[PDB]
């Protein structure tokens, strides 16, 4: 009886092996853009994913899971309110059964369709299991997805996901450009949380884009297809794989926009 999103070991069950789940500092949350106060202080946000090297795609019972090669610094992400390097070990997404839910963060409450993460670790504590114990020691960057028009660069994705449809299948996954996925904006809101997974570290910084991307409704269909279930197991859709908004506690969210 293991965790995932279902009735009976989903969210409000993962407490019980992951006390954690009720801690101080959990994610996602809300975004309350009328109290989110702008600060000045927030240095310039850099992603640099010129020389990111993918290497495989993982359906992993979860989500799915694009890789890549953090054995040195070639996609970093640095500034806003982060103090040092994180360099990227992998993306992936949660996303809904219908359009009108998805996401982990809300944004006065809007739940968008689905949402991406991008996981870096801080290099200073030298691997990604060693900076997950630490307060810093995760940068999350969170895109939005809004069904509408298609977003050309995540099709190499949806048309590998096929060859990935239960738990436990990979496939080489190598040369795809992140820089695809993001939006025109960097404009963004932070604040310091947790993994929104089993073990619900409270290691992440949380840096959430304002502008969300375009998906067609027929690129997230292709996300719906995917499986929770393994091989020759009787076929669960993997849909509403996402946590919902936790309690913000003693947190302020900051904007970098005015
Ligand atoms: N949603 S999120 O952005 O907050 C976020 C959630 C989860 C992770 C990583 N995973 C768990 C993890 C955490 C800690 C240690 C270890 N291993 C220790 C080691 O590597 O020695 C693994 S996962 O299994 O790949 C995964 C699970 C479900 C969905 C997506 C990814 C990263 C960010
Ligand atoms: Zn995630």
């Amino acid at each position: 009886h293991h965790w995932g999103y279902g009735k009976h070991n989903g969210p409000e069950h993962w407490h019980k092996d992951f006390p954690i789940a009720k801690g101080e500092r959990q994610s996602p949350v809300d975004i309350d853009t009328h109290t989110a106060k702008y600060d000045p202080s927030l240095k310039p946000l850099s992603v640099s994913y010129d020389q990111a090297t993918s290497l495989r795609i993982l359906n992993n019972g979860h989500a799915f899971n694009v890789e890549f090669d953090d054995s040195q610094d070639k996609a970093v992400l640095k500034g806003g309110p982060l103090d040092g390097t994180y360099r990227l070990i992998q993306f992936h997404f949660h996303w809904g059964s219908l359009d009108g839910q998805g996401s982990e963060h809300t944004v006065d409450k809007k739940k968008y369709a689905a949402e991406l993460h991008l996981v870096h670790w801080n290099t200073k504590y030298g691997d990604f299991g060693k900076a997950v114990q630490q307060p810093d020691g995760l940068a999350v960057l969170g895109i939005f997805l809004k069904v509408g028009s298609a977003k050309p660069g995540l099709q190499k994705v949806v048309d590998v996901l096929d060859s990935i449809k239960t738990k436990g299948k990979s496939a080489d996954f190598t040369n795809f450009d992140p820089r695809g996925l993001l939006p025109e904006s960097l404009d963004y809101w932070t604040y310091p949380g947790s993994l929104t997974t089993p073990p619900l570290l409270e290691c992440v910084t949380w840096i959430v884009l304002k502008e969300p991307i375009s998906v067609s409704s027929e690129q997230v269909l292709k996300f719906r297809k995917l499986n929770f279930n393994g091989e020759g197991e009787p076929e669960e859709l993997m849909v509403d794989n996402w946590r919902p908004a936790q309690p913000l506690k003693n947190r302020q969210i900051k904007a970098s926009f005015k």
